[PDB]
């Protein structure tokens, strides 16, 4: 659940699957990478809501990473909101969220992982293993606004 | 407003309800699975799923018997995606798969849940253009973590 991801000194990142994600610091971070705000209470509905909640804390507590997935609790995974603090990106963060994400929900027994991503993401990705509409399958969105 | 149940339809030599109560037997949904050719899954997992999602809507034929079911995992604020929509292959091509959707887009509206997803089988993707789902907006791509299919 809690573990020390690296050190570096001159602070330490700590990956959580526990979910405590203040609502507060998430709307810092989601500003940082120019998300537009929501309501808090939505926000925390959709926290509560979500199967997994894995987040990355640089202790020196500060939230600088954070995925989440919705999820069946059987077959099914989506992936939804993974951002890492502009300041630590390229530090290969990123990648490590990511894959503890995957090997959580492989480890909870679903077999199914998703994720939609933007046209700039799709390479990265793509290199940790997902694969763009595999055999024909399309991602649709009813009536979208993007 | 669109209630929990409803009646869709009325023919004879026969009712058609839609739901959205849930109250789906896995037995039921087991073998309707069956019959579209899709292979068994294990019953608690089943069970597991059904209780698992937001929303689970049914098309029964009533005289009992469970022809249709839409299901849709959420957030219950933002996202819902939209899994296992499938139709007893007796019942198909009545308009029925086209009647589910509609009023399981609607209650994830009225619900107030804005972003509605779904990954189509290509044989399928038509179907859903039909009733206003895009593929891929913007460049958006639908992935999945090494699939086996
Ligand atoms: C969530 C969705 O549905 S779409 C995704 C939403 N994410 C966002 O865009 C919000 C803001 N984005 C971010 O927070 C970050 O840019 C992230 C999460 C995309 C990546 O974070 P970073 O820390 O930059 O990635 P990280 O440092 O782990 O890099 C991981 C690897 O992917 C590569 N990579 C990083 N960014 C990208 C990119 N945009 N495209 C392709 N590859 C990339 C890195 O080079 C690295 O490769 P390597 O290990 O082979 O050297
Ligand atoms: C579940 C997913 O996320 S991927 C979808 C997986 N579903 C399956 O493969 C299960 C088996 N398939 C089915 O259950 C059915 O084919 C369904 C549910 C897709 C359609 O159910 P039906 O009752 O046959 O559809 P319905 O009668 O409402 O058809 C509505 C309209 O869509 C059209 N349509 C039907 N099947 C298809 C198709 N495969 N591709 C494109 N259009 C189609 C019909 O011709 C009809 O035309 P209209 O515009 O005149 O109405
Ligand atoms: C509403 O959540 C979703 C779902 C899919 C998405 N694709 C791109 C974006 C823009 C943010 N990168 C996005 C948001
Ligand atoms: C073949 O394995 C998978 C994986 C996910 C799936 N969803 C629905 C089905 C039935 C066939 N479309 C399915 C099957």
């Amino acid at each position: 659940e809690e573990l020390v991801l690296l050190e570096r000194t001159l602070e330490q990142i700590i990956f959580s699957s526990a979910g405590d994600v203040n609502v507060y610091d998430l709307q810092a971070l989601c500003d940082k990478v120019g998300w537009p705000r929501r309501p808090l209470t939505k926000i925390a509905a959709s926290l509560r809501n979500s199967y997994l909640v894995a987040t990355l804390h640089s202790v020196t507590k500060q939230l600088i990473g954070m995925a989440r997935a919705t999820s069946d609790h059987a077959f099914n995974a989506t992936i939804w909101d993974v951002l890492v603090d502009p300041s630590y990106q390229g530090q290969g963060l990123g990648k490590a969220l990511m894959e503890k994400v995957i090997r959580t929900l492989l480890q909870r027994d679903i077999s199914n992982i998703t994720l939609f991503a933007d046209n700039k993401v799709v390479d990265f990705y793509k290199n940790l293993g997902f694969e763009a509409d595999p055999q024909g399958i399309k991602g649709m969105f009813w009536y979208p606004r993007f």
